[PDB]
């Protein structure tokens, strides 16, 4: 996350962190069996690691739970990154509590506009790199489709949201991927791809989460 804020410690329950040796990627957790990633994020292997603040630090509050089903969106576009969303189910599942926990699915889609928090163990910095110890925030709202495909001629399917500031200076960024956008306490968006981090007319690109809510839930039904 570039011009954000370090979180609060477990200000963000339902924030994982995806772990392959280190971090490598953002989720969020809708059930307690369940996180819901990048597909771009996609690896055979993958430990998930709850109640994250410090990822460089056992704070006492980690809950580590391998990754038993790993589950991509079938129509995944690796080249344009349409449908960049996957789904993970735990070998257990969490234990809930105040440092971990689910946030909910949206119940529709959010107008532009609308203000969301941002977060991951990204890099923060638009230029060179610096990756924190520290979960960190951003405040965005979400922009509308015309300005997002006006930053991104012909690359936004009607399955991307941009969020985020056109004056740069505040994104998402690598190791955000995966990530959550969270409004009005529903999941929005998944980190997903942009040019660079924190250009000028370059915001962020999110996977839109509200096209995906059936899907999610079938999958999870069926398996
Ligand atoms: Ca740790």
């Amino acid at each position: 996350i570039v011009g954000g804020y370090t979180c609060a410690a477990n200000s963000i329950p339902y924030q994982v962190s995806l772990n392959s040796g280190s971090h490598f990627c953002g989720g969020s957790l809708i059930n307690s069996q369940w996180v819901v990633s990048a597909a771009h994020c996609y690896k055979s292997r993958i430990q998930v690691r709850l109640g994250e603040h410090n990822i460089d630090v056992l704070e006492g509050n980690e809950q580590f739970i391998n990754a038993a089903k790993i589950i991509t969106h079938p129509n995944f576009n690796g080249n344009t990154l349409d449908n960049d969303i996957m789904l993970i189910k735990l070998s257990s599942p969490a234990t809930l509590n105040s440092r971990v926990a689910t946030v909910s699915l949206p119940r529709s889609c959010a107008a532009a506009g609308t203000e969301c928090l941002i977060s991951g163990w990204g890099n923060t910095k638009s230029s060179g790199s610096s990756y924190p110890s520290l979960l960190q925030c951003l405040k965005a709202p979400v922009l509308s489709d015309s300005s997002c495909k006006s930053s991104y001629p012909g690359q936004i399917t009607g399955n991307m949201i941009c969020v985020g500031f056109l004056e740069g200076g505040k994104d998402s960024c690598q190791g955000d991927s995966g990530g959550p956008v969270v409004c009005n306490g529903q999941l929005q968006g998944i980190v997903s791809w942009g040019y660079g981090c924190a250009q000028k007319n370059k915001p962020g690109v999110y996977t839109k989460v509200c096209n995906y809510v059936n899907w999610i839930q079938q999958t999870i039904a069926a398996n």
